[PDB]
């Protein structure tokens, strides 16, 4: 099998790429192309040829149950041999990853960007028909929730045609023609959703902060946890218009709520929601995680105020490893040599001011250290 | 106790800062200032006041054995109370850290920069007397090996006066006057050491790569491991003048050397028997961020286009379960789980049951991150 690479685009999704390779190389559809691709992987003795799908929907490596390592070996084999000039196909796929969010949400990764798993669309993929007839392909941003408007046309996305039928471009091509009525779909204008769509796309959108793309999706997942509901585009832009003193206003109202509802107060009894729900979003890089960077800025100037209220909050050995980013073996070693001053791992024997100053002594890094929020 | 902050400088060392606070606040030396500082920490009921040293040599928190957590609480207490305007003193100290280098070298951290532990000077600290009489303080770069010339005066550092006596600024002040002869020290000019000194200082030095300061010291420790000797300033700049095709020339010569001298059947070849030196000596320098670790980023670039060439020579290299966790950055509990559900295809942990091409593609499937992923060396 010998193929031709189409016009490359670094924002094209993986399912939109196989349609354009099949249409350029004269195949009938993408079902035929993947079935002929599985035939080629059999002929050169690939170990997981039989797990290569003929369905466009399950092509991505998060779809594969145990073929995840054989799927990316299959994707790396095709880009090196079957093309006149080697394409980029691993950079368009959505891989699983071991990275977790706060508190326990898993994640997926696409090239140089990490997405939340819960914000991945799985029922029906919306689309913009203006991009389908100008760019000629589909973007990866249509697979994730929150991205509701087009960042370059300011038009809302479509999930249903005028005849009640849905339109999925993976099964109905890239042209924009419906299946039942075989007609182009008629379109269905705000500003707050347009700003977030231009912000999630990777461009500078004010007043939203200039963050890497892995961190911009972490704030959207974090904002859905604060309101404890779905994502609101209006209150999200307004919250960062008063940055950082709007985020300071919440933490004051949370500690006034939990004090009224004192030497026995724990860290999970006063700051159990804000602190543990902001550690890994996606990681502890305080240069880019502005939520954990500002929360540690607020708790630094309040350690020994109010007779040491914050610095005397009790902690376990489990939740000490979450803050210090270490293991229970190093915690049990630091009670042997007693760098950390007092074993039951679920026992409250440590104070927050001692854990905060142990981090400034033995557990800083080049990314998780205090020198960014100064 | 009420003190005055001197002129602040973000490159001043910690031992040079306490001398300038004591000289501004009218103390006699730094020995009577730290001893008066220990007296203040006793008066406000600090838990580790009795471990606060009166020696300026052991003022850094890596010198404290068990009281390293009490030392940084002592440093955080002084900056908040005893000054008219709060200084920055935790940012000048040299803390220990849990970060290891390759293969097993420990590390220290100073603010936003991680240093190798073995490159930390412990016998005698050299100095530049021109910076002592112009800037008025000392820099932290004088505490680390490799930094041999001044990056702004291009003069070699001094460890010995003209009368045979050493000059340590921690015990002899910041002026530049010797102890025996009480005279200023007479100085003792290349280019290759001047480039590395301007590169380790944090400025752009060509042809050396634009890296963060935590990674620039990692290359110097790595270059001492390749030659298996001390650091050479001439061959270091020349090696990055032919980047990356000079580093490609070594890996070709290593796999040709190892294959010819292999003691086992070409199919029984292991990853430690062919690439045991280059791969395991480049994982954590300091970490796996392939955006800035250009050694591991280029070694995985070279081994990607050679997996199934030569009848799958690289992709059939045997690995253990121990050295699978080093590459995947995981634990032995997740490895034992992936032999239960069999995402990874075959328990004795020191047994060679896995191939390198399967571990490399399992990483592209289940173990990428925002920093350790393939999308940087494309
Ligand atoms: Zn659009
Ligand atoms: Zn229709
Ligand atoms: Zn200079
Ligand atoms: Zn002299």
């Amino acid at each position: 099998m010998f193929l031709q690479r189409p016009k490359p685009y670094s924002d094209e999704s993986l399912e939109s790429f196989f349609i354009r390779v099949a249409n350029k190389n004269g195949y009938g559809d993408v079902h035929r192309f993947l079935e002929a691709t599985k035939r080629f992987l059999q002929d050169i003795d690939h170990n997981g040829y039989q797990t290569f799908p003929t369905d466009i929907t399950r092509i991505n490596p998060y779809s594969a149950k145990n073929s995840s390592s054989a799927r990316t070996a299959s994707f790396l084999k095709l880009a090196q041999l079957t093309f006149n000039e080697p394409p980029e196909l691993l950079g368009l796929a959505i891989n699983r990853t071991n990275m977790k969010y706060s508190p326990s949400t898993s994640a997926v990764v696409r090239g140089a960007e990490v997405f939340p798993r819960s914000l991945l669309r799985t029922h029906s993929i919306p689309c913009c028909p203006l991009c389908l007839r100008e760019n000629g392909y589909a973007s990866y941003l249509w697979h994730f929730q929150g991205y509701e408007y087009c960042h370059s046309h300011n038009v809302p996305l479509i999930t249903t045609c005028s005849c009640g039928k849905e339109f999925d471009y993976r099964v109905s091509g890239l042209k924009g023609i419906c299946c039942k009525c075989k007609e182009p779909i008629t379109l269905t204008g705000h500003e707050a959703a347009c700003t977030v769509s231009n912000w999630l796309a990777g461009h500078e959108s004010k007043p939203l902060p200039n963050l890497p793309k892995s961190y911009r999706w972490g704030l959207v997942h974090w904002w859905m946890g604060i309101k404890d509901s779905e994502f609101d585009h209006f209150s999200f832009v307004q919250f960062f218009s008063n940055w950082p003193r709007s985020f300071h206003s919440i933490i004051e109202d949370e500690v006034e709520f939990n004090l009224e509802h004192t030497s026995e107060l724990r860290l999970k009894d006063l700051l159990g929601r804000l602190f543990f729900g902001s550690i890994r979003l996606p990681e502890r890089n305080l240069q880019h995680n502005i939520i954990l960077g500002e929360l540690l800025c607020y708790l630094e100037n309040r350690l020994w105020q109010d007779k040491g209220l914050i610095a005397n909050l009790k902690m376990n050995a489990l939740e000490a490893t979450v803050m210090l980013n270490c293991s229970l073996d190093q915690i049990a070693s630091m009670v042997e040599q007693r760098i950390l001053k007092p074993l039951d791992v679920t026992d409250y024997l440590f104070h927050f001011g001692d854990i905060f100053c142990l981090w400034l002594a033995e557990f800083q890094s080049d990314e998780f250290n205090r020198s960014f929020y100064v």
